């Protein structure tokens, strides 16, 4: 009924409105991290990639998407790269999600070996060898498998379109088993599953580590409890025994070498003490441990249970980002199983369909409110480019 021309108004201007979201939001990123040294770790070269991602949506991507919108007519083999240059961008977004969730595996199970595994010049050939693929598997279509070969020649004539022209469309060059099995199926809900498992292990892990530290605290502070209500020798050897490989085991720098050492002295002295017979000596000798559990002891821990559980914050805000691109990517990829699991069904309205590829588009502006939300050194380093560079 309405012309066609009132309902694709509305499509340009919210897709305009996005492509300049994307590119104002997402440069500074990019420029933070050149401008700040603290936020130039192997995580955030992932994070630029991702956000090199989401500017190439307002540059291309966007662009793209309105030209195909139109139906014009074109080279089927030209077609297919204005359709399929999207699913290559996101090919890249969640090769890069990947790689952080299994940066901060690494840094989480492994923190000892962090620095000589994970390595930036590793990272920037592992990223070089991301976007490769994401060509390969994104414009798998040209390769031939394709609609080009079974024209609707139907509205090729309509539209009157040259030889070899086909009425650019984007279910009408690029099939929709493609689109479900292996765009959807292979290529994004397993590698999406795969970070609900890493990050589920990176929870895991901390959440271990951080019930062992106050597990070998308690353990400490009771066993010590059993030195002084103690009328044996032996019962003061017990406990000590257990004291020493729980604190060598708290152990696994500055005053932390230290301090730590001087509690296995005490602890071995005192050890000799029981071993020989003098009970009240070494009751006495395991009363010096308290003074260093109050001044070494204690401050280890007190940092050992704030650097795991800034992990589990900054764990928590890349997750989001993963919760974030599925919430606006499986919508659009829902309707497209519709379309092919379901025959009998009607197809969904366009005003649905326009309103899939919108919000799938709109992921290209929430990454860099995450990081302005839930991270202080994005949050500050944004807050200083504006301030200064206006
Ligand atoms: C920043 C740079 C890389 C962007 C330039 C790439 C773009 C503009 C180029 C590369 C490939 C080109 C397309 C490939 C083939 C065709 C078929 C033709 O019948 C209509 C134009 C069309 C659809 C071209 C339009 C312009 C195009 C999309
Ligand atoms: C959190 C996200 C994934 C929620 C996604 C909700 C969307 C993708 C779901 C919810 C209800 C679904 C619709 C319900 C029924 C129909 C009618 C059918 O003739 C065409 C498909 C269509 C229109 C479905 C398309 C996909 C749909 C719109
Ligand atoms: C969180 C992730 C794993 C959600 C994945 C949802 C996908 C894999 C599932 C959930 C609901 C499913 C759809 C629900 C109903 C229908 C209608 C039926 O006539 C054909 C299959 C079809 C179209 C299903 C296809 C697969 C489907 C889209
Ligand atoms: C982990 C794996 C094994 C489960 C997820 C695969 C599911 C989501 C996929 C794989 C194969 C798909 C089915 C393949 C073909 C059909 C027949 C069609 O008439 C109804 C939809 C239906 C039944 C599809 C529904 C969704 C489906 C079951
Ligand atoms: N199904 C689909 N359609 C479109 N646009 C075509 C909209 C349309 C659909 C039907 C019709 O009769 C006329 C126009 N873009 C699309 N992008 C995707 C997509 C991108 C990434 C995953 O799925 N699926 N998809
Ligand atoms: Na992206």
């Amino acid at each position: 009924g309405a012309p066609p021309i009132m309902g694709s108004s509305v499509y340009i201007t919210v897709e305009l409105a996005i492509a300049v979201l994307a590119i104002l939001g997402n440069v500074l990123v990019c420029w933070a991290v050149w401008l700040n040294s603290n936020l130039q770790n192997v995580t955030n070269y992932f994070v630029v990639s991702l956000a090199a991602a989401d500017i190439a949506v307002g540059v291309l991507a966007i662009p793209f998407a309105i030209t195909i919108s139109t139906g014009f007519c074109a080279a089927c083999h030209g077609c297919l790269f204005i359709a399929c240059f999207v699913l290559v961008l996101t090919q890249s977004s969640i090769f890069s999600l990947l790689a952080i969730a299994i940066d901060r595996y690494i840094a989480i199970r492994i923190p000892l070996r962090y620095n000589g595994l994970v390595t930036g010049t590793r990272a920037k050939g592992i990223i070089a060898i991301c976007w490769v693929l994401s060509f390969a598997i994104g414009l798998t279509p040209m390769l031939g498998w394709n609609n080009c070969g079974q024209p609707k020649e139907g509205k090729n004539h309509s539209q009157g379109c040259g030889e070899g022209q086909v009425a650019c469309l984007f279910e009408d060059v690029v099939p929709m088993n493609y689109m479900v099995y292996f765009n959807f199926f292979a290529c994004v809900l397993v590698p999406l599953l795969l970070m609900l498992g890493v990050y589920l292990r990176i929870f895991l892990a901390a959440r271990r580590q951080l019930a062992d530290l106050e597990d070998n605290w308690e353990t400490l502070n009771d066993n010590l409890k059993v030195i002084e209500k103690a009328d044996n020798a032996a019962q003061v050897k017990d406990a000590l025994t257990k004291m020493r490989a729980a604190a060598l085991d708290a152990q696994k720098m500055k005053d932390f070498r230290h301090g730590f050492d001087i509690l296995v002295g005490q602890i071995d002295d005192a050890l000799k003490l029981a071993n020989e017979g003098k009970v009240k000596e070494a009751q006495a000798a395991a009363e010096q441990l308290k003074t260093t559990r109050n001044a070494y002891i204690q401050k280890y821990l007190e940092r050992a249970r704030s650097t795991l559980q800034k992990e589990v914050h900054a764990a928590k805000s890349l997750a989001i980002i993963v919760g974030l691109f599925a919430l606006c990517w499986l919508p659009l990829h829902i309707i497209n199983c519709f379309t092919f699991f379901c025959p009998d069904c009607s197809h969904a309205p366009l005003w649905l369909m326009y309103l899939a590829i919108v919000l799938s588009h709109t992921n290209s502006v929430v990454n860099p409110f995450i990081y302005a939300y839930r991270i202080r050194e994005f949050r500050q380093t944004f807050r200083k480019i504006i301030r200064s560079h206006v």
